[PDB]
C-alpha cells in the first residue's frame, strides 16, 4: 500500500502509464524484495545485476546492501527517473535491451526477469561467471527451468538448466505482488553454477530440439538437409549415433555430449 501509493506517485508524478510494454508487470512488495535479498545474501562485498529496475524499488534495497550495483533499463525515461528521484552512490544505470548489451563482472544477480526476455536473458546467464543469481520469472518458466528429461515439458532451457546449473525454486509468489496484476503467478528461483559444467555445442543442441519430439536419428537427419548438407554424405555415419533409440525430450547433458563426440569425430559438427 505504502510501496503502492509509492508506485502510483511516481507515474502520476512522472506522467508515465500502468504499462508500456504487455511483458512488464512491477514488483510492489518489500518483503519479496527483502526475501529475495536475504536468499543472495547480499553483502559489503558483492557486485549486484539486476535487470529492469523500474522505478529503483529492489535497487534501493540492493544499493544499501553491496559495494557495487550494475541495472540495465531501455526506456531512457526511467533512467531519468531513477536518477531525480534517488541519490545513490554505488549504483551504476546501464542504458539497453539486456540481452544485447554487454554485461561487467558481477558475483550475483538479484532481478525480476521481464517476461519479455526470461529465455534470451538465462541462456546468457547460465554461460557467466556467478556464484549466487536470485531471479523472479513466472511460475511456467521456472517449472520448465526445472523439469526433468523425459517429462514432457522438457525443453532447449531445462537442458542447458540442468548441463549448466543447479535451481531451487525457493518460493512461489503471489500476482499480488506486482502491478499490473499478473494473469498468473511468479516463482522465485536461485541458481549457482554447476561445479561440473557439462559443456555442449549450441548449434547441435538447437538442431536436436528444434523438433524434441523426433528420435535423435530423425533429429539428426531433418536439421543437416537444412543446414546445405547432402543426406547422402551422412546417412551412414548418424545410424550409429548413440541413444539413437531416445527421443530429444529425454537425452540428460551427459548424452548430448556423447552424441557431440561422436559427431564431432565422425566429422559433422567438426
Amino acid at each position: 500500500s505504502k510501496m503502492r501509493d509509492r508506485l502510483f506517485f511516481l507515474l502520476s508524478k512522472y506522467g508515465i502509464r500502468p504499462r508500456d510494454s504487455i511483458g512488464q508487470h512491477f514488483l510492489i512488495i518489500e518483503d519479496v524484495i527483502e526475501k529475495a535479498i536475504e536468499t543472495a545474501n547480499v553483502n559489503e562485498n558483492d557486485v549486484i545485476l539486476e535487470v529492469g529496475p523500474g522505478l529503483g524499488f529492489l535497487t534501493d534495497e540492493l544499493a544499501k546492501r553491496a559495494k557495487k550495483v550494475y541495472t540495465i533499463e531501455i526506456d531512457q525515461k526511467i533512467i531519468e527517473i531513477l536518477k531525480k528521484e534517488y541519490s545513490w552512490n554505488n549504483v551504476k544505470i546501464i542504458q539497453g535491451a539486456a540481452v544485447r548489451v554487454e554485461w561487467p563482472k558481477f558475483n550475483k544477480v538479484v532481478s525480476n526477469i521481464p517476461y519479455k526476455i526470461s529465455s534470451p536473458f538465462t541462456f546468457k546467464l547460465l554461460k557467466t561467471d556467478f556464484e549466487r543469481a536470485v531471479v523472479m520469472y513466472q511460475l511456467e518458466f521456472a517449472l520448465r527451468m526445472v523439469a526433468k528429461p523425459g517429462s514432457r515439458n522438457y525443453s532447449r532451457l531445462s537442458l542447458m538448466a540442468q548441463a549448466l546449473g543447479n535451481v531451487e525454486i525457493v518460493m512461489k509468489i503471489g500476482k499480488g505482488a506486482f502491478y499490473p496484476r499478473p494473469k498468473v503467478d511468479s516463482a522465485l528461483v536461485l541458481i549457482e553454477p554447476r561445479k561440473d559444467k557439462i559443456v555442449l555445442n549450441e548449434n547441435l543442441v538447437k538442431a536436436l530440439f528444434q523438433h524434441r519430439r523426433k528420435t535423435v536419428p530423425r533429429a539428426l537427419k531433418d536439421s543437416i538437409h537444412m543446414l546445405g548438407v547432402s543426406k547422402d554424405e551422412i546417412r551412414g555415419i548418424i545410424n550409429n549415433v548413440p541413444h539413437s533409440n531416445k527421443r530429444v525430450f529425454q537425452l540428460y547433458p551427459e548424452e548430448v555430449k556423447d552424441i557431440e563426440e561422436y559427431l564431432k569425430k565422425h566429422g559433422i559438427i567438426s
